[PDB]
C-alpha cells in the first residue's frame, strides 16, 4: 500500500507543478489553461476590457449631455452621425440577445 | 520512487523561483509574464491608467457644467472646438464596439 499510495502521490505533485506553471504562463505543456484558473484569467481580462470602455462611455456621457442641452436650447443644432437612425439600429442589433 | 519523486520536486522549486522573480520584475528569463500574475499587473496598471483619467474627466465635468449653465443663461456663448459636431462624431467612433 505505502508503495501503491506513493505511486499515487507523484501525480498530485505533477498537478501542483502544472498549476505553478499556469500561475505565470497562460499555456501549460502546449495547452491553454481551460479551468478555474482560466476563468479567473478571463474575468481579469474583462475587468481590463471594462474600465477603459467604461471610462470612454462616461466621457461620451458628458459629451451627449452637452449635445442634448444644446439641442434643447437651440433647435438648429446639427445631428451628429452617431445620433441618427442608423446608429440606433446598429446599437439595437448589437444588443440582440 | 522517493528518488523519482525527488526528481519531480526540483521543478516545483524552479517554478517558485520564477514566481519570486516575477514578483518584482516583469520579465522572467527574458520572457514577459503572461498569466495570473500578468493579469494582476495589467489590472494594477489600468487602475493607475484610470484614476488620473477619471480625475481629468470629473474636472471636465465641472467645466462642462459651467459652460452649459452659461449657454442656458446666455444664448450668445461661443461653442468651443471640443463641443462641435466633429468632437461628437469622434467620441462616437471612439466608442464603436
Amino acid at each position: 500500500k505505502e508503495i501503491e499510495l506513493l505511486e499515487l502521490n507523484k501525480e498530485l505533485i505533477a498537478q501542483k507543478v502544472k498549476t505553478e506553471k499556469a500561475q505565470i504562463s497562460d499555456t501549460v505543456d502546449s495547452v491553454p489553461v481551460t479551468g478555474i484558473i482560466g476563468a479567473q484569467i478571463a474575468l481579469y481580462k474583462q475587468q481590463k476590457d471594462g474600465f477603459i470602455r467604461d471610462a470612454e462611455q462616461k466621457a461620451l456621457k458628458i459629451i451627449s449631455d452637452t449635445w442634448i442641452t444644446r439641442k434643447t436650447v437651440d433647435d438648429g443644432t446639427p445631428l451628429p452621425t452617431g445620433f441618427d437612425t442608423a446608429a440606433v439600429d446598429a446599437f439595437t442589433r448589437k444588443v440582440a440577445d
